[PDB]
């Protein structure tokens, strides 16, 4: 059936307890929802972020930094998160598929995503990475050669550059796996940031949503699934103008966008990615909803289109 | 041509400088040798160990251990090394292929290898992991609930259980990739140690040689390449009996074996793996030589056979 690229959130995987067990445990539930789509005859093309995971790992790299045990640069850290999270997800999916009696194979592929070295993002570190720190701790680490930004309500986090995806090196192999009916997990953590023909690794963390967006293109998927904690995109939330979006046209999204309805932090990137995907090919669509909502399915939430 | 499973050593990748750069740099040279085999029309099925890489990572896990940033258990650590080392190797191969004008695709697949929970290895930690420590530091860490073993000449290292491979979960996917002429990198770090139908992760590190041996079986490769720092196996080295084996029979190796010639720490596993492979199928062969020697090629060193 429909080829769907689902982008799992790293902050969702690690929304509370930061222990491997807790994260794997969380992935069991998400896998249950994913397998549900498989029961419906859809083709799953899974991806995932790594925000908190990579930050914690980066800290671990710094904690023992020495000649004998040197810290692995961010690009290499992303690769490690592809391994860890990949492992967890794949194990979870297998468990759920096995239980559901469905016999599909799952494979995670290390993905190197090319980016433009002249990307403005390299000047503007924005990707919130790791745990929340007090302004005090933020200062303590800030002077070590790092930039932090505040999230009103919980604290400060280290910000990193998030360049836009230009090309997915392993795209061909991924596509081949898809053609052989294998559930693929790729573009882990937005993909290992790489630049140039030599694919020189750079220090950054790409946004899962935009990486998934490119994958959807190169893979010619039918739908791009952007995850959110709530089903339906709300506008003017606490205000008396509260409205769900349900069925929307790209033009309609642009209207709301121009009217500053989407927060630059989370919602804006979601909308932009959605719009970009739909505008890439004639018969394509983007969906924005809760994974739990997909676990139910019938007539789903937020469908961005133009045709 | 011949399908060859080559097992790269983690200690070879990290033989000196422990920095990501130094290791990647080392992988460029190895990639050159590997690409040479491709020029000869051979099919490459690459694998690799992670001994030093995983130990350093494990230490990093311990250095920041806390509720907010907990240590990832060994199984998850192996997964991370599959990601890091995989990334490095894939990147390097790409570079060398591109340079050599050869257009082949390279893909690393996260591999979960099944083992027997009742394996004697779980009682006998043997796999040397991480850096060399003085007996003093060994004692300091030993009482933390860890076992260490000495290597006369350089120091002590933390030992971990090395259960034998029973099955490779992603074998089917790997084989598919091979049939599509894609250079696969799998069984990273001997593979993520897993147990049972549920694939419950266990704390251990599988030997690359034995993992590659299983891969060779399930993949039906023509030859298993076991790497050594030297071309040709030399029994009675510095003695007046120094002899090269060149071409040998399993029986002959078993005879040389009984005489306790091959050191249990390195050479013994090499020989055992080779013998086991050749004895699995009628027209199979195992090779033991330097990667640099393969980089030359013609009439290669140490060919174990029986047919």
């Amino acid at each position: 059936g429909k080829k769907m690229v689902v982008a799992l959130g790293g902050n969702a995987i690690l929304s509370n307890d930061a222990s491997a067990h807790a994260q794997q445990q969380a992935l069991v539930q998400t896998s249950a929802y994913l397998v549900h789509l498989i029961k419906q005859g859809h083709r799953l093309i899974v991806s995932h972020g790594n925000g908190p995971q990579v930050g914690n790992l980066l800290l671990q790299q710094q904690a023992a930094d020495s000649e004998k045990n040197p810290a692995m640069p961010l690009d290499t850290c992303v690769a490690m998160t592809q391994g860890s999270i990949g492992y967890w997800l794949s194990n979870a999916l297998n468990q759920e598929l096995n239980k559901a009696g469905i016999k599909k194979q799952v494979a995670t592929v290390l993905t190197q995503v090319v980016v433009d070295p002249a990307d403005e993002a390299f000047k503007n570190p924005t990707k919130p990475i790791g745990p929340f720190l007090t302004e005090a701790e933020a200062k303590e680490a800030m002077q070590a050669g790092a930039i932090f930004k505040e999230d009103a309500g919980r604290g400060w986090r280290k910000v990193v550059p998030s360049p836009k995806p230009i090309d997915i090196h392993e795209a061909e192999t991924i596509n081949t796996l898809i053609k052989n009916d294998i559930i693929t997990i790729s573009c882990g953590g937005g993909g290992i940031p790489v630049v140039g023909q030599e694919l020189k690794g750079v220090e950054a963390v790409i946004d899962k949503d935009f990486a998934s967006e490119k994958l959807a293109e190169l893979v010619d998927a039918d739908a791009l699934v952007i995850l959110t904690g709530v089903d339906y995109v709300c506008i003017n939330y606490g205000k008396p103008d509260e409205k769900q979006l349900t069925n929307v046209t790209v033009a309609e999204l642009e209207e709301y966008k121009q009217a500053g309805h989407f927060a630059p932090g989370s919602m804006l990137p979601k909308i932009e990615a959605a719009i970009q995907f739909v505008e890439s090919q004639p018969n394509k669509q983007a969906i924005i909803t809760s994974l739990e909502n997909l676990g139910s399915m019938s007539g789903d939430e937020i469908v961005g289109t133009v045709v």
